[PDB]
C-alpha cells in the first residue's frame, strides 16, 4: 500500500522496507563541484535500433513503457558498466509544478521531471535474478525541463488518455526510445537504489549531464493522470518523486570535464 501520499509516501516506506534507510538509496543530489572527473570511464554505448516496444501500463505510481526482454534487442554498455544490460522498461517521475519532479538533483535544482530507462544485466539471466545482486541493474536518468517540445515524446503523451487508471494498459509497439535521449552522452555514476519500494540495492546510476527539453503542454498531460483505478476517486498523479537521499560517503563520478 504504498505511495506518495501523506499517509503512505516516502517517509513512510522504512516501516515495511526498512533498507530505505539503506546504504546506497537513490535518488542523491549531485553535487557538480564535488564529482571527480574519471578519465578511466568510457563512453556510454546506447544500442536501441533493434527495440521493440510493447505495452504502456499505468501502475498507480507512474507509466511504463515496457520492452521485449527475451533477446539483447535494446541494450546499454559502456560506461561504467562491466556486463551488457537489457532495456525492459521506462517510466517518468513529475510534479505538480514544472519547479519540481526530478528525482535526482544537480546542485540541489530541480528539474520539471525525469525519465528511467530501466535495464538489467544479461548474466543474472531474467529482471527476477538481477533484482537479487548489487550489479544488476543499470539504469540510465535524464532531466526534463520545460522548454521546446520533444518530438520524440509526442506518442507517449497522446496515448495516456487510453491509460488513464490505475491498472489500465494499452498497445504501444513500434516506439523508438532513441527519440527521448539529448544530444550529449556524457554522464554521472554513482552506485544507488531503486526509488520506489521495495528500494532494492542494484543499481548502477547513469544520469545525463544534459536535459531534454519538453514543451508546458506535454508535462501537463502527465499530470492528468490518475494513481486511482477507474471508479476510485480521482487522485491526479503528481508528485510520484523521491526525495535526494543521503549520499553516505559514495563519490559521484564525471565523465567529462
Ligand atoms: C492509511 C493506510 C496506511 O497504510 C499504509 C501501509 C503501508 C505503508 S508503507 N510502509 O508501505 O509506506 C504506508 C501506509
Ligand atoms: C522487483 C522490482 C520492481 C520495481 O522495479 C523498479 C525499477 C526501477 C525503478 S527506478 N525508479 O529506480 O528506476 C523502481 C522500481
Ligand atoms: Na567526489
Ligand atoms: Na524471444
Ligand atoms: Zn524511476
Amino acid at each position: 500500500h504504498w505511495g506518495y501520499g501523506k499517509h503512505n509516501g516516502p517517509e513512510h516506506w522504512h516501516k515495511d522496507f526498512p533498507i530505505a534507510k539503506g546504504e546506497r538509496q537513490s535518488p542523491v543530489d549531485i553535487d557538480t563541484h564535488t564529482a571527480k572527473y574519471d578519465p578511466s570511464l568510457k563512453p556510454l554505448s546506447v544500442s536501441y535500433d533493434q527495440a521493440t516496444s510493447l505495452r504502456i501500463l499505468n501502475n498507480g505510481h507512474a507509466f511504463n513503457v515496457e520492452f521485449d526482454d527475451s533477446q539483447d534487442k535494446a541494450v546499454l554498455k559502456g560506461g561504467p558498466l562491466d556486463g551488457t544490460y537489457r532495456l525492459i522498461q521506462f517510466h517518468f517521475h513529475w510534479g505538480s509544478l514544472d519547479g519540481q519532479g526530478s528525482e535526482h538533483t544537480v546542485d540541489k535544482k530541480k528539474y520539471a521531471a525525469e525519465l528511467h530507462l530501466v535495464h538489467w544485466n544479461t548474466k543474472y539471466g531474467d529482471f527476477g535474478k538481477a533484482v537479487q545482486q548489487p550489479d544488476g541493474l543499470a539504469v540510465l536518468g535524464i532531466f526534463l525541463k520545460v522548454g521546446s517540445a520533444k518530438p520524440g515524446l509526442q506518442k507517449v503523451v497522446d496515448v495516456l488518455d487510453s491509460i488513464k487508471t490505475k491498472g489500465k494498459s494499452a498497445d504501444f509497439t513500434n516506439f523508438d526510445p532513441r527519440g527521448l535521449l539529448p544530444e550529449s552522452l556524457d554522464y554521472w555514476t554513482y552506485p544507488g537504489s531503486l526509488t520506489t519500494p521495495p528500494l532494492l540495492e542494484c543499481v548502477t546510476w547513469i544520469v545525463l549531464k544534459e536535459p531534454i527539453s519538453v514543451s508546458s503542454e506535454q508535462v501537463l498531460k502527465f499530470r492528468k493522470l490518475n494513481f486511482n483505478g477507474e471508479g476510485e476517486p480521482e487522485e491526479l498523479m503528481v508528485d510520484n518523486w523521491r526525495p535526494a537521499q543521503p549520499l553516505k560517503n559514495r563519490q559521484i563520478k564525471a565523465s567529462f570535464k
